[PDB]
């Protein structure tokens, strides 16, 4: 049984924590619930840590007093199909292999599934660690609670004696790096300096050996990613987001300065010795839009290249951990601002961006966002009980499973079937434009080898490559983004029509140039 | 927001609490969660209370850290028919009015419903308070959460200006007295001396004005009735139970001294002014059989009469708060032990017992009890989750709503339909014997006026009255008991056959005596 | 389910009072032949008959009416309690009169 | 495993059975399915039984060749309430006890 410690003794050396803990709704929650500091207290002074106290990062630290939220979080949605590859005719991007050729996603890109699995799925996907990590057996794929208890309870490492990124299976890649993990876990919150910069006090950084880092990480989506453990107040901890919102002055809602002021973020820094080390962003309100934007954004978390000269941008560069915090129509300018692209297309030779799940930046300016709706309203609503104490569902999932609470509460004019029909009208329409965008991109891509072999000029090829960047961007945003247009239907439409326009321009340019060589 | 208090300061005066709180699983739970003691601390002395601290008795005091258990508890089972009178042909006791004539239950005796409603149902039933208390309107009958929040949030009092028990509606009774409340609430746990004896430190006792007492009570079945709030360990608080098990040395399992020693109870006494005041019973194990036996027993909680001389036994007498702690075949001896009966039958003039829901005493010696099964196994099982932290359901209800967890986990040889069929075999058989017992009781009862009018001797009438006591006991046990024989089918069968045997003997006695007067 | 539960609360309560009203009416009715055979006076029988009119009215309304109290729960309750009150009064009247003839 | 017996040997004494068995749809069904008659055959005479043969009366004697009919037959209808007394207000005869008084 836990025995409480004298928190006032801790506070004599921890004024920063005192000021948070004594004021919030965890003022009565003793430190022993999350820290083992006995040897630390025996050896510390106010200016010397002595022995490092242990901090718990497991989600069960919160589950003894918040079982309802924990159990809701760890639920597995079996209807969210697992390990389902997007580059198939029945999924999101039927022509993904042709369009993404040259990028590591060609090795595997599955649809997302329930949050319990995020860390294990990151570890086992074929594009990440060369097949090094696998589930212990094929039964373990069901075990959400096990994954939450810890990744290494359900996974194996093909070679514990080596720490290099290497292929263990032939058709895998080694795209994982330490920045990835910041959107899978925050077990490393006390071991990673802000942005993953080098720091004397950091165990891990952007330049660490990712296999060694991986072995030190266990839990997915820690509860404290959205809730300060000391104040219990709403926050974010993701460095890249704080960097965009605060450091770069973009605000929480770049398109709305008033909402940015009302629903803002305060950066709080923590020091190691006299030096700034880590940071959090305390939120003015419990704003799920910003909480979820810790991960559901377009980002760099990888090496790349400069647009200017094609030179390598490695993990050591700050650009390897970057939130663009830009909508689709501002993205190209945002990437130009940091002089960055992700990959060169294997067939066309075009410098291209790689887009990541940009739900936050897509939701901006939509009718729902402008009306003050937030991700949680549709994806983790309050539970409705005939008799009971209300709490917030922490099972982040499609509104289809809870339409009464997620949609019909606001849309009293509709039945469930009507609301579903409205979702499907948008998704069906958007998907048709994704497919047509892919048709035209593929048609353009396939002209590059014909043009090259016909002796079309490099000037014309480079003109077509510039068009490819835009055709790609204005398509891939939407295969990357998970709502199939629902989050912003007008934007999806305008973007996808732009993609098709750009591809058609390139097709005409290349066809005319090929025909001139033949003539 | 709550601010923690210095528990060490409290412990300087409260050694018993220190000993419990520092060792159990609430060692980190600060007193401020349940007590507001600022003025108390300013004024108390070593052994005088000074100003009385506030103690929260609402179930929401526990719900902040144990929402899952709270929400389970407050669930309303709508399929548990509400306000359903037992004296009807389609319920438990078709001939109840004839058989119970002379007792207050003739005014109303409904089937039980969900625990959330126990205190409000006690207040509003027609037999209890002369119709003084009513739901504010007929909509409020659904509001389990509201009842839990407090009885007086959903009820009205016909006359706040008077405190006497009287009839406000014509066909009501005033059977309620302070003892009843001990099986509906423990809001009075600090205001009631052990057994309800007179005590200078007690606000309330057996002899209090029950209408005044009622007004001071709010919450049903407090969480702390089974869980010590200081140690978090298992306990009972009901005085009558502690009196039977400990004071009278009968043990937790009176038929099994070994099980009584393994699964025993330790009486802990709290004092006021260095005089014993109140008591709890700490359990060796988390034994739901004994927890549920705080209320689901046969009891006295009322005035009555002496078997020896017919003299009144009032609320002032200790016998007005008594747990017989005896099975059906030991009950007559247990009532003789205290020289007590409940009422005289209105037609026969027989001294009769009144039986109350004797589930605990019925369960003793049954196959399930002998195999170590307990009430919770069938009525509040552990929750089964595909992914989650296990907790114990607190929705005490029929196993029919959860047969997998309540029955089939043990009975792997059965399907759900087979297990239900086994239940129904027993209940159908038992109910048929209840009905036949009633037929014979009624036949006997209806001979008394014929016999009296024919001039049958008092000696013969008294012989028949003695038979009526037994005929009644061996029937009414089973209409009072809620399982319709399932808890102990062989015992129900033997008892009900005994009832019929006694009634038949009385019928023959009376018929022969009437026939002799006619001749 | 909550709305259904509210309906059933009223109907269950009302039905129980209907059944109890019937029990008391039946008990009273069955005393009439005993009283007549015992030589109870017509004056007493007529007093009981007057009570029977009211006992009957305040019961039968509710077996005739199709909502089992739902249409007016407070009225059903007051009426059915009145029926029982009238029958009880008649039962006491007749029992005492029979007992007086026996003595 | 069952071994067939010589039915013609039985029929030499059992003409009624011969007349029935040889003509119907069990003409190919050997006696061993339902009878163990070895000691009977050793001891019987023209019109004295001798040792009594064993005759199976269990329903599984038929279930080997007629499993569908057997399984249908043995089904338990759980909705047919069990051990439900008729002399109750919710069953067939609410006043049965009064009316049948004197009968078992
Ligand atoms: C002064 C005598 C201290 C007492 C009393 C406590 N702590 Fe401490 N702590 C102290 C120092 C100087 C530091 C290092 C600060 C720095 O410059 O880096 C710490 C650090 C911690 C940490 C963080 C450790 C890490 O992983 O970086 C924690 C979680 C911590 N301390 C907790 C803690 C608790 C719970 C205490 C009371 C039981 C406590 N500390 C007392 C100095 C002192
Ligand atoms: C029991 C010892 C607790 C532990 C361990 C954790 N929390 Fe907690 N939390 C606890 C209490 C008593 C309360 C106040 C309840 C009330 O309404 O009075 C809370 C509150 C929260 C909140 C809400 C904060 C707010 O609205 O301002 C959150 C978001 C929360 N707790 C989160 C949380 C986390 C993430 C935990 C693990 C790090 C955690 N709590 C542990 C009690 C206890
Ligand atoms: C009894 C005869 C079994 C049948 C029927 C099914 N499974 Fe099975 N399965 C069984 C065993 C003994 C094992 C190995 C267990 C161990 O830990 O050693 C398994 C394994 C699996 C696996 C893992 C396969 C792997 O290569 O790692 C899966 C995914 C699995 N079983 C699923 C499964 C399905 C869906 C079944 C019905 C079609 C099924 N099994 C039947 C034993 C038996
Ligand atoms: C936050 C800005 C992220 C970074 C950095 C990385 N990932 Fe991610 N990932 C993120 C989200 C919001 C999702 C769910 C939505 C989606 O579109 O999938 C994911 C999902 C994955 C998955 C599962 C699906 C799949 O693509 O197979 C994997 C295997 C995964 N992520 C791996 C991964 C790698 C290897 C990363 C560094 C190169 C990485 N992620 C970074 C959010 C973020
Ligand atoms: C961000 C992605 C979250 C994570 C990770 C966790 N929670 Fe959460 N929580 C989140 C939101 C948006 C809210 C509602 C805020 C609002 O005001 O609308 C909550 C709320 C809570 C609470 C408060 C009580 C309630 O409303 O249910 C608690 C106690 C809580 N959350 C606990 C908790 C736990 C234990 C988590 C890990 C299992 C957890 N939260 C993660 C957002 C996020
Ligand atoms: C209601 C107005 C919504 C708001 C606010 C947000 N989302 Fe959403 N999202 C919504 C719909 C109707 C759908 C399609 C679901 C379907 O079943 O067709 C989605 C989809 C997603 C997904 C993918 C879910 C899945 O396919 O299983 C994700 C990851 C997602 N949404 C994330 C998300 C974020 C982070 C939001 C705030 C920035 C957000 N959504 C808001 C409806 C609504
Ligand atoms: C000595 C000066 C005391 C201090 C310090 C605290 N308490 Fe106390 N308390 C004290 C006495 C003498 C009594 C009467 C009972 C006895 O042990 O003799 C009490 C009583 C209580 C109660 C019961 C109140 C009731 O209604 O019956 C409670 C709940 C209580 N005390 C709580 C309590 C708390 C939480 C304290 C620290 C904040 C505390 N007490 C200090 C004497 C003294
Ligand atoms: C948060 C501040 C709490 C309050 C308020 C209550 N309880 Fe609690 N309880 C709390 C914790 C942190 C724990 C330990 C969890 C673990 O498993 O480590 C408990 C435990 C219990 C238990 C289990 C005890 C045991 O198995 O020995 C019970 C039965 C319990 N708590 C009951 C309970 C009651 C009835 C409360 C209201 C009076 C209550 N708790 C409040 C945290 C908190
Ligand atoms: C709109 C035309 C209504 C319809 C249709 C139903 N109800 Fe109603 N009900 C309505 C009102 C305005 C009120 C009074 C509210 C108040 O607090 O003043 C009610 C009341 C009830 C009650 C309580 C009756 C009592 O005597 O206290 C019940 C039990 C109730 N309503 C139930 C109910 C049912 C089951 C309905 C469908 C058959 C129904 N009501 C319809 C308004 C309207
Ligand atoms: C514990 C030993 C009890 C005493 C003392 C009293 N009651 Fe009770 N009551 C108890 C239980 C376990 C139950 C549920 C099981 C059952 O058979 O009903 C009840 C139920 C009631 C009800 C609801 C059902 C009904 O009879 O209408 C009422 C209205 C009720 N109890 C009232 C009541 C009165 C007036 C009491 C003192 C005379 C009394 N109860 C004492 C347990 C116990
Ligand atoms: C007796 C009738 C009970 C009442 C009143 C409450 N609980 Fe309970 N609780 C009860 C049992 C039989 C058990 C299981 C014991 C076992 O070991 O099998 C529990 C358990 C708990 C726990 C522990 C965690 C769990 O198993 O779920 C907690 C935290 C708990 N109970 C809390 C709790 C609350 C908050 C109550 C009021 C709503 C409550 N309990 C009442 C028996 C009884
Ligand atoms: C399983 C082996 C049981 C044990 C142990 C206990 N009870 Fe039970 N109970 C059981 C059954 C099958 C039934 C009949 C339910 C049905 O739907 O037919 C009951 C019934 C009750 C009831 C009435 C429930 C209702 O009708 O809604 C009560 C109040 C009850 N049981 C209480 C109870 C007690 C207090 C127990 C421990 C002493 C106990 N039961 C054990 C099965 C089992
Ligand atoms: C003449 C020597 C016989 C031979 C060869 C067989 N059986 Fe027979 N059996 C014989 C007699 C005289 C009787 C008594 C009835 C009669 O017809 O007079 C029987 C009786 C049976 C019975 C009935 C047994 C019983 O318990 O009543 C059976 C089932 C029977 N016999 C079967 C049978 C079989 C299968 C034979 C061939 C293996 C067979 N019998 C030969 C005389 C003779
Ligand atoms: C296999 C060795 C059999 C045994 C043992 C039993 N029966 Fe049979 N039966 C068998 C066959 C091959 C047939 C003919 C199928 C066809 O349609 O050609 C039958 C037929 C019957 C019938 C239908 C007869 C008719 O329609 O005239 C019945 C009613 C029947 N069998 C019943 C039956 C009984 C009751 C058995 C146990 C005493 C039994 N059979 C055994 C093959 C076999
Ligand atoms: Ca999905
Ligand atoms: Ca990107
Ligand atoms: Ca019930
Ligand atoms: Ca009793
Ligand atoms: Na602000
Ligand atoms: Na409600």
């Amino acid at each position: 049984n836990l025995k409480p410690v004298d928190a006032m003794q801790c506070f004599d050396c921890h004024t920063q924590i005192e000021d948070m803990h004594t004021v919030g709704k965890h003022a009565t929650v003793n430190c022993v619930h999350c820290h083992d500091a006995t040897e630390h207290v025996e050896t510390a002074s106010s200016r010397r840590m002595g022995e490092r106290p242990v901090t718990r990062m497991d989600l069960e630290a919160c589950a003894t007093c918040h079982t309802a939220q924990f159990n809701s979080f760890v639920e597995v949605r079996h209807e969210s199909h697992p390990r389902l590859e997007k580059a198939t005719p029945t999924s999101r991007s039927p022509m993904f292999d042709k369009l993404i050729a040259g990028h590591g996603f060609a090795f595997e890109h599955a649809e997302p599934r329930s949050h319990a699995f995020m860390l294990v799925d990151h570890f086992v996907v074929d594009r990440a660690y060369g097949g090094r990590f696998q589930f212990k057996n094929w039964q373990k794929v069901t075990d959400g609670m096990g994954a939450v208890r810890g990744a290494w309870t359900v996974l194996t490492d093909a070679d514990p004696e080596s720490s290099d990124q290497r292929r263990f299976l032939s058709q895998t890649a080694t795209a994982a790096n330490p920045v990835c993990l910041n959107c899978k876990t925050q077990d490393h919150i006390l071991d990673w300096a802000y942005m993953g910069d080098e720091h004397e006090a950091a165990k891990w950084s952007r330049t660490s050996e990712v296999v060694e880092f991986a072995r030190d990480l266990n839990h997915p989506l820690n509860c404290f990613m959205c809730h300060d453990p000391h104040s219990a107040g709403p926050r974010v901890v993701r460095d890249g987001l704080i960097n965009a919102v605060v450091d770069r002055g973009l605000g929480t809602y770049p398109h709305d300065p008033v909402k940015s002021e009302q629903q803002g973020m305060t950066k709080v820094t923590f020091q190691r010795g006299r030096e700034d080390f880590r940071a959090i962003g305390l939120l003015d309100t419990a704003d799920s839009n910003v909480m979820c934007a810790q991960c559901h954004v377009e980002y760099n978390c990888n090496p790349g290249y400069q647009l200017s000269d094609g030179s390598r941008v490695g993990m050591d560069d700050r650009r390897a951990n970057h939130f663009f915090w830009a909508n689709v129509f501002d993205y190209k300018e945002a990437a130009q601002e940091i002089d960055f692209f992700d990959f060169r297309h294997a067939t066309t030779g075009a410098a291209l961006p790689k887009l990541q799940h940009p739900e936050a930046e897509t939701f901006w300016g939509s009718v729902h966002e402008r009306n003050g709706v937030a991700c949680a309203d549709c994806h983790m609503p309050k539970v409705q009980l005939e008799n009971g104490k209300v709490y917030t569902s922490h099972s982040q999932r499609t509104p289809r499973d809870m339409m009464g609470q997620a949609c019909l509460n606001c849309h009293a004019e509709w039945t469930e079937d009507q609301a579903l029909y409205a979702i499907d009208y948008i998704k069906n329409y958007t998907h048709g434009k994704i497919v047509k965008s892919e048709y035209w991109l593929a048609k353009m891509i396939d002209l590059f080898p014909v043009a090259k072999r016909a002796g079309v000029s490099e000037d014309v090829l480079n003109q077509a490559r510039e068009l490819h960047y835009d055709a790609h961007l204005y398509w891939e945003w939407w295969t990357a983004e998970n709502s199939v247009g629902f989050h912003n239907p007008d934007q999806a439409r305008e973007s996808l029509m732009t993609s098709i326009s750009k591809s058609k321009e390139a097709v005409s340019l290349l066809n005319d140039a090929i025909d001139a060589q033949v003539a």
